């Protein structure tokens, strides 16, 4: 797969520093008000998500080559972050029918890829939930949308980043030793179908291809998994794609995420980058509740930077080029 | 633009820039039809074939085409090779327990798909009411933006077909909606028309019921023949975009005359969809007759009918040609 539109490559330069995309992201539009809800009756507000939302935005920016960031939400964060960081906007609506196992896509009412150009994006930011062994009318389906979305973002000349998060119908648990066992099958052959021409992606977000939680020497409880299992899952995620792809953090610690970069380098995945926060600036939150918004803007300046500082150091030494795949 | 990809399926849909097109990709008003002459459901096989015998038939007769992709592929093959193809991507209906008439497209069909297909455009059908509910409409605007957008980028023609309703009307038969349906179609055509939507022909109601105008009325007069004309005018008004007629299932004749008049008046429309007014007929004798008689239906009458509008149509519309 070998495309870029001048813009669409004007664009992926905005989101990256030397071809690595190191960007900042949020979690959810309801997860952060779990967060607040430690303390507290209240649930306040639009006014404060907003805010918190800004305050990460300014003080960290500066320290990511990118932020993602929700548009029914994340649109004042997203006019306060560094003029050195570009911008994702999420095009999904958030979550999924727990009651049914097809977890249909489904963009935002009032949201285009046009609109989300107009708002200032360098990218589109699309979440799919996957299962490759699935129903086959859903995936379709599942398909099909994608290619619309993937049209889209051909026509309005906006680069499309396709997150995929795996799942089985029949396993309800996706941190259970049970998925574990058919995750790499999971990540690795949804990598190859929207890897296709068709579907339009540039950029694919996705999970690393085993529960580092169950491999040898990384594992607290069973092992599932020798080093050398773990690491052919890497190269076999690698031969899935020609793509450039970044990893999302999913169930683990900073230090295992990171212990994770460095294993995936080492076994020879050439990824291009990450998208994660929530590690980044959680801590920014309790913070802000019980020393107020210029004490969660201390620790952002601090605490916040350090968490940042040591993944970008990380991603120095284990990401590859974004730009070697061109 | 047009692009040149575009241009040229616009052409391979047009005879000398004036869309000729019959219309066929009823699925629910095709279903209620057939439920009015048998006691049993339709079939499948009875909606895919009557559907290839309207194309092998009368496709000769037509610029292009119209189809579904659910019931309407095996037609789309049989079709005149001098024919082109439009495909639909709306599903059918609409929510008669809510307002909003919200649009959807096909589960499993995308602009891309349809290009695949072999279709020369993508026909899309949404319901709209300027006086509606601002957010319903937003959530609309949005969506059409989306396809619009679609269609650039596959370099397929986006054929935007608008019927026009009131919420608080129930129906747009009535005097009720024909004293405000001008205002309806025109302010619809008008926003439907911004560069945003990617539009390059509207398909659009008359934006006046004929039933209640001067000389064409056979009960109640709600409007001279010069406020109609006037009607015409402001439609014509509203868009620099290609636009063509639907038949919305009036007969043959009042179709026939209403073009005739829409010309007269200044309305300066590159052809028509036109579907019901043509084969309208042919349903009740497939259902009760069969297949055989159904054919020899199209050769007499549905030939009749389609040819009578074709000869209308070569006095009456303006070619896309000049508006390009
Ligand atoms: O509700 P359904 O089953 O989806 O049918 C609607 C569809 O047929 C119309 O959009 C016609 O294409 C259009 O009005 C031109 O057809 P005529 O009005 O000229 O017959
Ligand atoms: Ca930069
Ligand atoms: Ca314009
Ligand atoms: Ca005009
Ligand atoms: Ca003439």
């Amino acid at each position: 797969t070998i495309t870029l539109t001048e813009n669409k490559r004007k664009s992926m330069e905005k989101l990256s520093v030397d071809g690595v995309i190191s960007a900042l992201a949020f979690d959810q539009r309801g997860a952060l008000k779990r967060m607040m809800a430690q303390h507290q009756t209240k649930e306040p507000t639009v006014e404060q998500i907003e805010e918190l939302k800004s305050l990460v935005s300014e003080e960290l920016t500066p320290f990511a080559s990118s932020i993602l960031l929700d548009p029914e939400y994340g649109l004042p964060a997203s006019r306060v972050r560094s003029e050195e960081a570009g911008l994702l906007l999420a095009y999904e609506k958030t979550g999924y029918d727990a009651t049914t196992t097809s977890r249909l896509p489904d963009c935002l009412d009032v949201w285009s890829a046009k609109r989300i150009k107009e708002a200032g994006a360098e990218a589109v930011k699309f979440l799919l939930y996957y299962d490759i062994d699935g129903d086959q009318d859903v995936n379709e389906q599942k398909k099909a949308y994608i290619e619309r979305i993937g049209s889209e973002c051909r026509a309005e000349d906006i680069p499309f980043y396709l997150e995929i998060l795996t799942y089985d119908e029949k396993i309800a648990d996706n941190a259970s030793p049970e998925f574990a066992k058919v995750k790499a099958h999971k990540v690795n052959e949804a990598m190859k179908v929207f890897s296709k021409e068709r579907f339009g992606v540039d950029v694919l977000k996705v999970e690393v291809p085993v529960n580092m939680k169950f491999v040898e020497g990384f594992a607290d409880g069973e092992v599932l998994f020798t080093k050398e299992e773990a690491a052919q899952a890497f190269r076999d995620q690698e031969a899935s794609t020609d793509l450039p792809y970044i990893y999302l953090s999913a169930g683990v610690s900073a230090k295992l995420f990171q212990d994770t970069l460095v294993f995936a380098a080492e076994s020879g995945a050439k990824f291009n980058g990450v998208l994660c926060g929530r590690a980044t600036w959680a801590g920014s939150v309790k913070v802000y509740i019980e020393e107020g918004p210029q004490a969660a803007r201390e620790w952002l300046r601090t605490e916040g930077f350090k968490n940042i500082d040591e993944l970008n150091k990380v991603l120095d030494k284990t990401a590859s080029p974004w730009t070697e795949k061109m």
